[PDB]
């Protein structure tokens, strides 16, 4: 099974806007380029987020990490047994992604996924944020999370759990209208309360948002002011009912895709219990 | 196997007396109603104790929790293999209990049991006690415990251990007369020393008492005075030989059913050793 | 100023009853005799409590400790400046008390006080309780406390504070009748919330009670049962409003003198604030 | 497999000498009698050591504990599969030992062993030592250890490891003469470095010594002086090479059987490594 | 599988130079001799490094430790199943090495390996360094590590992982020339980030270096000055990218074999993730 | 006032015996020589103990340390005010002692004392013991203590307390005969329970012993065996009543002067209370 989410690649219409957004606002470190993709770092990894020009203005792919070569072969075995098509990344792709091996596939609804192992690290070029942020929480919990929009949650759940090995943490019925709600399913594959959430939202994007977790509450408070100065805030500060992450949301330069910047959630372990919530926030998160 | 005791439902002759008892005396939070049942909270769960009008003046049902949907199906499998009759709760029942799924059955002596998963939580309506209590110890250990009266302890033991997966912690020979004692069996299904105790007591109730655990010794001391002002104390403060819970007992408004309010017991783990005790109290607990 | 209360001497009508009481019930260690006085230990000191035959059935004297020879001379100076009569204990008395020096005086109402330094310790004869008690809290806080009955609290306060250097911690208005209360003044001379309390009670004894503090809550719980078996309990368990000591009271063999056996109070330091309380117990302590 | 050593029974020629030895010298608590056996406690168990009159002047039996009824049946299964004869203790024996069930057998060289579960505890009669000792280290590690004398170490090893489930910790070549040593094998069945050691010593006793572990270094220091006053010291203080227990040895009233009284050893876990030592002491333990 | 690296034996042209090097410079304790081999200690083991005269000027053998006799037989089984030739060490060899049993074999490229259990410890002769070093980090992590030079890394990897049970931690592409690098593979068999690294270096030695880990940073700083006074420094202080060991390198008296003396690395556990690095040092380690 | 004891100088008949004693037995580090004095280290100081040839076979001088130049002038002022003769050490003496300034005087009974400030430290030559000892406890508590023999304790007390600023910790009545004891006075000048003890012993030496404190209990245990192998033990292990130091005594090569090697005492602070003890040992210390 997948151990963690390791990287995200976006294809966007305004690369310079995304560059400024990820560095000056979010605080990531510019890390050069690979082909036509600009690279950004959040820690010791050579890169965590890639941005390339494209009309999609959406997530182009997500990198799903396993711990070793044997693990990758076991994932290939699971894909075969499940009847899910995949192709082994060639040398050129391996060099582009800076990984020792990868399998290329798509989830049931067209999102390209890359399962890999052996990512490149560059401790000789220590991480230096582009904006005031003490650091990000990554490590064994991966880069963060994202909310995957799907037309059929049941179908998506079977794939992510039965094929990829994610596990359901909980469900929140997100109110959409006076008498309409969407049952968002939050999935984990490590200690991070969720790495992927599945939701049947009526937005035309592959994802609703991606999330990064900072080391301190001040990191979040300061980031809010930066994104507010940029005119991008979409929610006030708040704390989630399920993971207890204290965060705020803001627009990325790609319409209808947001970023969530948070701190201090609960983590999960083998004794986790599935529960249901009627609200996304215990407090705050008022839409603006 | 059952992971923890999650809820209790009582059917009583004096609903207002029970309402005052659970709130003003015990300290639970009033949490509205579901049908003809008044609901009470002890933590983030939508409800923990339900009270409905009825001539029983007894425990009407107990909710036994598992961690996920797959776990519930495994319990259904165990019930089938054991020849124990059960029915799947319908949508109406699921909505009434605020759970994602449940199996309805009875123990060998008529106590209705409900095995469920996916309970509702309401962190947006933080718990607020109705009386001075810093909080209750629940979480992975569930709501508390209860002593189940049975006519045949051996038969009850086989069901709770072999079918439901509870495990014997220890036995206390509770003296009843000059030369008569009842071997009470204390069972765990998690870290709580016991969640259910089995005893062949000569009382006409399904249970002898239910127990709630508070966060501090002062919580217990203060609760004693509240219940004493209500004229309900049945024991002085004391500490148990087996779980080392420091508690007192008091009458509920239903004749012959007591409540135990305690603090600071030992917890169990895989290295627990079965032992036998000749007394229920290491000190205190004098009957009054 | 006085550093701590170090010893107590009682003159009683039933020495054997007191012997059994202090050892089998309270848990002190029998430590031989000095003249016609039986000696009892609570720690490394050669003795802490002395019991001698006498019709008083009361506290005969209290030993007030200072840290060195120079300190004792300074106390002699304070007594002289205050016009309080005193005599230096002779060699025989010094040997009897096992101290390097002492001043003999009385408080304004006839209670003999002995200010001393250099007490004897016997670490080669380690303390062994006569009943199950993990140990007592003494050290820099001394042996415990006692409530001194006085006819004139103002006069007593001036002596204990201005002459001996005790400091007021707080006051409790102890209800005596429907519209009658006694303002008990609690005084400290170290970290122990109080070492001496002053109160105008209508009892014919020099003191209302003496108090010993044990290391654990179980120590207290077990002691309660022992004293209850002896038929001596005067209060249920409870916790004080001012020092937060969790204790119970019981009769000593001397009529109208009680013992208090407690655990876990707050301690004081230079930042202590004088306050007033309307009750002696935050919870419990019901009279029996 | 055996979880821990729970009790020892001795048959001796001088019961009063053993009584004084275990209480006044070692510090155990006298705990009445069961038949012609005097009982002694070291903790919450109803008894840990039994002494009965007999010409053996040796260990009469050792109680080997398992955690539950199912565990005991599994041990019966292992004995059957191994061809080791055993008899189930009858009701009278169960009542005598204060256990819920037991299997009676002998090791390959005649030492009676009793495998049991469900021992009686008496927390309402808290442990009170007969001599100054803060307490003993028992719990999951059992009462202590003993060195079993055997004529054939290989044969003894196969039985204790293959049948009873003990595991080798290490070996010490104990020098007997100028060019003669005995390879003592130290075996564990829990965190205690060893519960039983096997050695081909030329003494006519079933065991060389039994060992008790106290809570503090002072406990050991004080016990040394007590046993020295009794004229029983056989070694000066010292510390073992293998378990790092700091102890001393002394004669019991039974010729050639010693007691070891120690503190502060290392404990073992799954990552333990078998090693060999050429000396029993890292320092001290000079024979006297 | 192998649990840890326990000992190293060198065959050298200048025994006196090696003796001075290991004692006065590195700080090991001289521990006598066994045959024509001089012995050196780093902890409680009778020996850790052996030096004997020989033209090789290289590592003569490496001792690979397992936890018990059964483990050794399992390793013999693995060797048989893998078709790897081995011989059981005879009594003379066992006595020479001070072990309870061993298997003698070679890795695919001629390095003699000895798999053993039951090493001798001498706690009665406590370790005393020959130079100022607070101590070495050994224990469950073994003596240290070494970099094994191999002509075929793939072949070496299959043997060390598939046969001996080592596990890949990570890979570093060590730059050799302007457009030439060697993929060094770092392998663990316990918490030590690596115990053996495999690299296709163009040096004529079996190993590139061996490494010892000291308790403090000062240990390393002081050792640097000692080796610098001896004219042996080959690198400045630095910290590795993969294990985060802070160290320096120096020449041993055998040409082209170095020693690494370090402190403070990260350790590994079951959740370790394979990664790739482009540099050996996060900082420092400049060649001199 | 004196801050701590910093150094000791001995004049002895057998320098080689003392050299072996201090290094191979006690564990001090040989530190060259200054004139005809051999120097020994216990920590970062250039020297702590000096040994020179002389018929005295006794302590020749003791170095008493203050924190700065101003402090030394204040001590000169106190000596003048007290009428105690002293001479300022000249440049040659300052260079010999490796100090920035010193005052030379004698105590009332002829022991030369040197009050100094600014001692030399040599961190570039880190301490390396000559025998297995993890280290000594020095720092702000100085090198250790010594027992000063005096003919008139009262006179000695006035000088050490009134002139030098030492403070009485406690008194022990050391039994000399059936009805004879000597009141030993233990004095502190920092956290070390005592730095100098005064006693009217009938020995012809300036001191009874000097004491060094090691970091661990094993340090003490190992040192005992070393001194026992040398045939120098004068007491078994034991623990003192007053400072709770766990130690043993041994003869130095100078007749009637002993060394005490200990661990783990209590320390003193401003809240220390003067007490009296009837024994030097709580346990152990039997004379041999
Ligand atoms: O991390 C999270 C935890 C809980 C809910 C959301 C969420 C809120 C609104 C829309 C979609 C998801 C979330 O992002
Ligand atoms: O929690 C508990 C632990 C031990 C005994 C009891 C008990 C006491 C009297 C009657 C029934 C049970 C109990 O409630
Ligand atoms: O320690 C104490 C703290 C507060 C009140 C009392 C007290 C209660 C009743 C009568 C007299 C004193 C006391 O003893
Ligand atoms: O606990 C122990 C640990 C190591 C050795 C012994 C031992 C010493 C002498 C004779 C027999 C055993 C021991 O008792
Ligand atoms: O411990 C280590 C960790 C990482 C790299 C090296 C290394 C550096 C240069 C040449 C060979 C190995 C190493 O020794
Ligand atoms: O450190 C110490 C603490 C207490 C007593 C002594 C002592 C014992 C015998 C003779 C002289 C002194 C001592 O050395
Ligand atoms: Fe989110
Ligand atoms: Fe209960
Ligand atoms: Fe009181
Ligand atoms: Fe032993
Ligand atoms: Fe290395
Ligand atoms: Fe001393």
């Amino acid at each position: 099974s997948i151990e963690r989410l390791g990287y995200l690649g976006f294809a966007v219409k305004d690369v310079p806007a995304w560059d400024h957004f990820l560095t000056k606002s979010v605080g990531l470190m510019a890390a050069g380029s690979a082909g036509d993709a600009a690279l950004y770092r959040a820690d010791q990894r050579a890169w965590r987020i890639a941005v390339q020009p494209g009309e999609l203005d959406d997530l182009a792919y997500a990198g799903l990490e396993v711990d070793d070569a044997a693990a990758l072969e076991r994932m290939a075995d699971k894909l075969r047994q499940a009847g899910v098509a995949f192709t082994r990344g060639d040398e050129a792709l391996m060099q582009q992604r800076k990984v020792m091996g990868l399998l290329c596939l798509q989830d049931p609804f067209g999102l390209p996924l890359e399962i890999y192992y052996g990512p490149a690290e560059i401790f000789h070029e220590p991480f230096l944020p582009s904006a005031p942020v003490s650091g990000f929480v990554t490590g064994d919990q991966g880069i963060g999370h994202f909310v995957r929009c799907v037309p059929d949650t049941a179908k998506a759940m079977a794939f992510y759990t039965e094929v990829l090995g994610f596990v359901l943490s909980d469900i929140i019925d997100i109110q959409m209208g006076p008498e309409t709600s969407v049952p968002a399913h939050f999935l984990h594959c490590n200690g991070r309360h969720h790495t992927i959430a599945l939701a049947a939202f009526p937005i035309p994007k592959r994802i609703h948002h991606f999330m990064l977790q900072a080391n301190t509450i001040d990191d979040v408070g300061y980031a809010f002011d930066r994104l507010d100065a940029a005119g991008r805030i979409t929610s006030l500060l708040g704390r989630h009912t399920n993971d207890q992450t204290l965060s705020f949301y803001a627009d990325t330069p790609s319409p209808m895709i947001e970023v969530e910047f948070g701190w201090g959630p609960r983590t999960v372990d083998s004794s986790w219990t599935v529960a249901r919530h009627s609200r996304t926030a215990m407090w705050g998160h008022k839409s603006v």
